[PDB]
């Protein structure tokens, strides 16, 4: 049937498959692939183009080289391309027969196999989820598995195996699950050796040992995709295209076009029988060819293993050109390096980070999500520092993190003042546009659920009762599965007191202040709490040399650089340090007292290197 | 000295001295109808802008909780999604990134109403209730 | 395929373009948009006839002139007119089959770059928003790009390519983001002088 597709054990046969190996204990898982005489369609699993066709073109290989068991002798292997359903009847006639003529010329012709890539859409013609109704394979192929006629083998995602329950008896009854996948990075390795030798040549470039362990080893801290055992090819692939950047304009042609001419000549010499002259362009030719051919020799190109490490900041932008053989320095110091940018308590960092340090290490039970987390807070720099300067040390960049407003589960003002009224809780922030589209993108993320208190402790409840298992069965009865994620639940808190030195007086009643909209059974849920702690007055200059740096930041653009007096503080503290606000006044002040200043001197055109921000009597005079 | 609050913005914007992400940032005038009212929004368009164009006026009277049972416009369900992405919002806001917005009357609603779009006006971005981020530069 | 579209590179060959210069560090860029090996078809991002074409075509003389590295030589380029699709079936045929003959001559043709000026419309034979469900290419791209055989290049606006996320298994998975671009107004002049030459002709004007 490869006619119509694509015979893989002929290409076994000619020796046009890749060798890989260190996958042949899912050659030895499918003995059972080729050896079961009934119910024998098995459920393998992989990424999309992980290689797990390759398994069974490796499978395939087993065959031709009979490193076989009897039971698959002269057992022919063929792709099925459903992708190519509907492919030529212009949506005028029809396909359903050159189905059934899949059947009519296997079932005769005698021992053949059946693949594909990865199937869900075959039960569109047949029972399936969202997709059902649409054309497919199922209703010719659904009885040729009742029957035992067609066994069809391929691959999907584990948990889109969940739709056999709709039609069990045809698929429950005739299949067996396969164990997954284990890429280790122990067998990446020797594959990875194989991996240059088939591109290494394509750049004249050289890929040693320590590229192919560093395009793994180095990156695997950086990659919380499933997609990493081919990201060396990426890193070794932009690396030739970076480095090709020295040598895009050798003039190689210039030399071809002086031979087209020269040989143009040669045939005109010849045909004129002039020999002394045809033979001088054979001998010139020669030497030009010699020339183009000696150019490769002046192109080596050869990136250093820290030059590859650096391709991981390029094409990425995280700042990482420091590291390193950092499986343990980012477990240890990540933490110290948190609290440098931080404002505020110190103990957070120990709740946050122990969670990232334990899983990473991989002391971690069998089945747990990181671990709720709650900060009881007030909103501004107390409340988005944590989760915005963790995602930046964890995952870099601003895209694994979800915000669940609790401001659309106002129970007081849900009457379609804002948003909309209290049926808008359910059903829209479970699955809808967009909350599981990017939990699938970020199995891992931040969960960040925003000022708890403005609902019924039961909608609060439902989410965290069911972060035990990992496992969310949303409205529609699909499973959402959570991997390695965290979620920081915040509240907005507080205390009534006597004395400003009196706020921390009583430590447990926060939780009592706090208890209105919540139960034992949601507080004992959480990993010991991050406390309300406030601003003291006590090092202050450490946000003001922070806020003086983010100027200089700003206006470095522009190549505007000023002396800033650490006297700024003076007057910045005298509403920065007030218990009311917190850390409010301190960018209201700092952006309102020297942007504005530094502006009117750049219309004198005086350069920044020479000027003095240093304030008189609570203003500011820049020098 | 209404003029060195709103000029110091078209100020620094237009030198440049500006942080990496910032809407021109709020403001709020305190006053009554008429002159006082709106001399500041339409003099500032003519000498930014010259002309008619960019700017869009938010009526807070559709936006009223004690009278919104359809004695007028609509309803108190009609305070979301038209003035969201409806016609006309998005589509002048796309030919306009940059124009001046005015705010009708603050006091016609609930804190709740007014509280989105200040909240949102940090980072210079708003999704809307399709899914759809509006993306704001250089917004007063 | 230019038959059916525009083959740049031979109006390269015959020196048919416009040479702007200043935006060579878009080609540099575009050093990756030519040797990218697989999961190569970038984004770029671009005005309505702001010249993002003109850079691909600056590309196109690039390649031609051998100011590119060894990954692109003797790969042409054509741009795809996806604008005259429908062209001729009077809503009473079909073109599926002209978009599958697309591949049938460029997949074994070999050394076939292609190129569209701005295309958001491909997915709507496809996973798009709210023109999901009109006719497009992307049932026969998509696969396409799965498979790897097609690499087709062109911008778009920055914030539509937000609909990544409704099928990132075969764009995010295959797509790479370009640097937007940088007009400034020192390189303008320079261009300036060039479009008096190319203007000032055609009214007696200085």
């Amino acid at each position: 049937l490869a006619k119509l597709g694509r015979n893989l054990t002929a290409e076994a046969r000619e020796g046009k498959l890749d060798p890989v190996i260190g996958r042949n204990k899912e050659i030895q898982e499918a003995s059972e692939i080729l050896s079961r005489r009934t119910k024998n369609n098995p459920v393998l699993v992989g990424d999309a183009g992980v290689g797990k066709t390759a398994v069974v073109e490796g499978l395939a290989q087993a065959i031709v080289n009979g490193d076989v068991p009897a039971a698959i002798k002269n057992k022919e292997i063929v792709s099925i391309d459903i992708s190519g359903l509907e492919a030529g009847t212009q949506y005028r006639g029809s396909f359903e027969e050159n189905v059934q003529n899949l059947v009519n010329e296997v079932k005769e012709a005698g021992n053949i196999i059946l693949f594909f890539d990865a199937i869900h859409q075959i039960l569109g013609a047949g029972s399936t989820g969202g997709d059902s109704g649409s054309k497919g394979l199922a209703d010719i192929l659904k009885p040729a598995l009742s029957r035992g006629e067609l066994t069809v083998i391929g691959a999907t995602t584990q948990d889109e195996y969940r739709n056999t329950i709709l039609k069990n008896a045809a698929l429950a009854r005739r299949f067996n699950e396969v164990k997954v996948n284990a890429p280790s990075a122990e067998n990446t390795f020797k594959i990875l050796q194989g991996i240059r030798d088939l591109y290494q040549q394509h750049h004249n470039v050289i890929l040693p040992d320590e590229v192919l362990k560093a395009a793994v080893d180095y990156s695997v801290q950086y990659i919380p995709q499933r997609s990493l055992p081919d990201k060396a090819i990426d890193l070794v692939d932009v690396t030739a295209a970076h480095l090709a950047a020295q040598h895009p304009v050798t003039d190689v042609h210039a030399v071809e076009r002086e031979i087209e001419t020269e040989k143009d000549k040669q045939e005109k010499a010849v045909e004129a029988e002039d020999f002394e002259a045809a033979l001088n362009y054979k001998t010139r030719i020669a030497e030009l060819e010699r020339k183009i051919e000696n150019h490769t020799e002046d192109m080596k190109v050869t990136a250093s293993v820290n030059d590859v490490a650096e391709s991981v900041e390029r094409m990425t932008g995280i700042p990482v050109s420091q590291m390193g053989a950092s499986d343990i320095e980012r477990l240890k110091d990540m933490a110290h390096r948190l609290q440098d940018k931080v404002i505020g308590q110190d103990k957070a960092v120990e709740v946050v980070a122990r969670a990232i340090c334990r899983n990473r290490a991989g002391f971690d039970e069998g089945n747990r999500p990181i671990g709720n987390f709650l900060f009881v807070g007030s909103t501004g720099v107390g409340k988005t520092e944590l989760a915005k300067q963790l995602a930046l040390d964890m995952f870099g960049t601003q895209d694994a993190i979800i915000r669940l407003d609790m401001s659309e589960y106002s129970d007081r003002t849900a009457v379609s003042k804002l948003i909309g009224t209290t049926a808008g809780y359910v059903g829209y922030d479970d699955n809808s546009n967009t909350l599981t589209e990017r939990v699938r993108r970020n199995p891992y993320s931040i969960i960040l659920l925003d000022a708890i208190e403005k609902a019924d402790p039961q909608v609060i409840t439902l989410l965290l009762q069911v972060l035990d298992d990992g496992r969310l069965t949303d409205g529609q009865g699909n499973t959402v599965n959570f991997k390695n994620t965290v979620i920081i639940a915040t509240s907005n808190a507080g205390f009534g007191y006597e004395a400003n030195l009196t706020e921390d007086a009583d430590k447990p009643e926060l939780m009592d202040r706090l208890k209105p909209f919540f139960r034992p059974e949601f507080l004992n849920r959480f990993n010991a709490v991050i406390e309300f702690s406030h601003l003291t007055k006590e090092d202050l200059s450490k946000i003001v040399d922070l806020m003086l740096a983010e100027v200089n930041q700003t206006l470095a653009k522009k190549d505007i650089d000023l002396v800033v007096s650490q006297a700024a503080k003076d007057y910045i503290t005298e509403e920065g340090y007030d218990e009311v606000m917190g850390v409010r006044p301190l960018r209201r002040v700092v952006e309102q007292e020297i942007r504005d200043k530094v502006t009117d001197f750049h219309l004198d055109h005086l350069d920044a290197k020479h000027l003095e921000a240093d304030m008189e009597d609570g203003v500011l005079v820049i020098r």
